[PDB]
């Protein structure tokens, strides 16, 4: 039988989608940075259960463990950053990613046009996307504890994709998928990826494991 699927298609904020035009119109030099931005993220995700679970134990029953993977595809070009953190409701995701306008995007692209590095993207409040310095579409699954499991998809463009996910259920958290653009590769060699984590990544207060597939 035909499954059926409810999907929402949201405009980008018109500063949000701006910013994106800009981070994938213009050539940047530490482009690397894009995966310090995703792992601080999840960092702050996995603060927030941890002090949640001391009030209330029960919020660990979708699994104790607080840690970070991440996982290199070579054969289909993807880069997942994943971690068993917070997660987030559909509020949290429609209000986080993309609809609600961001106090610091308009300063952030003055900042930028007047040549700044991508590097302080961060300190904007709006991290998340120097993902689309590396990947031409982003996919992020999300769970968090009082909510179902949602997909939210962007290649840009000015939309976005929000869907409850009927995919592979993952106890609570986030995984970001990162559809890598073909001249941006080398975020899937092992070496290079222990590079920048070792480089932008060495104050995670969490474990991080790399997966690498046998060649
Ligand atoms: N990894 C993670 N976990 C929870 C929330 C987020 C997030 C994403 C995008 C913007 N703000 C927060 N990322």
């Amino acid at each position: 039988p035909m499954e059926e699927e409810e999907v929402e298609t949201f405009a980008f904020q018109a500063e949000i989608a701006q910013l994106m035009s800009l981070i994938i119109n213009t050539f940047y030099s530490n482009k690397e940075i894009f995966l310090r931005e995703l792992i601080s993220n999840s960092s702050d995700a996995l603060d927030k259960i941890r002090y949640e679970s001391l009030t209330d134990p029960s919020k660990l029953d979708s699994g104790k463990e607080l840690h970070i993977n991440l996982i290199p595809n070579k054969q289909d070009r993807t880069l997942t950053i994943v971690d068993t953190g917070i997660g987030m409701t559909k509020a949290d995701l429609i209000n986080n990613l993309g609809t609600i306008a961001k106090s610091g995007t308009k300063a952030f692209m003055e900042a930028l046009q007047a040549g700044a590095d991508i590097s302080m993207i961060g300190q904007f409040g709006v991290g998340f996307y120097s993902a689309y310095l590396v990947a031409e579409k982003v996919t992020v699954i999300t769970k968090h504890n009082d909510d179902e499991q949602y997909a939210w998809e962007s290649s840009a463009g000015g939309s976005f994709t929000v869907r409850t996910d009927t995919g592979e259920p993952m106890g609570r958290g986030t995984k970001v998928i990162l559809h890598l653009k073909e001249d941006q590769t080398e975020y899937l060699e092992e070496r290079r990826i222990k590079e920048i984590v070792k480089k932008h990544s060495q104050f995670i207060g969490y474990p991080i494991t790399l997966f690498v597939e046998k060649e």
